[PDB]
DNA sequence: CGGGTTTTTGTCTGGCTTCACACTTGATTTGCATCACTGTGTAAGACAGGCCAGATC
């Protein structure tokens, strides 16, 4: 585990309820969590 | 020579499981080339005994 898997394990319901479907999900997953 | 008998070949409707990108990134091990350092088989390389012929009193 690191601060990326945590931070993507207690953040995929963001994404979840953003949007269904997971691609573009993952993508802005990554983009706001490089951004951050 | 034509017909019969297996044998294999599929059908839609509706219903189960089941492996694969898709990114996501950043460690992990995986693999081939490189590094340190000698022992040795092998081929170049003089080398002196032997065999000579040219030579002098």
């Amino acid at each position: 585990p690191s601060a990326f898997f945590l931070f993507c394990s207690e953040y995929r319901p963001k994404i979840k309820g953003e949007h269904p479907g997971i691609g573009d999900v993952a993508k802005k997953l990554g983009e706001m969590w490089n951004n951050t």
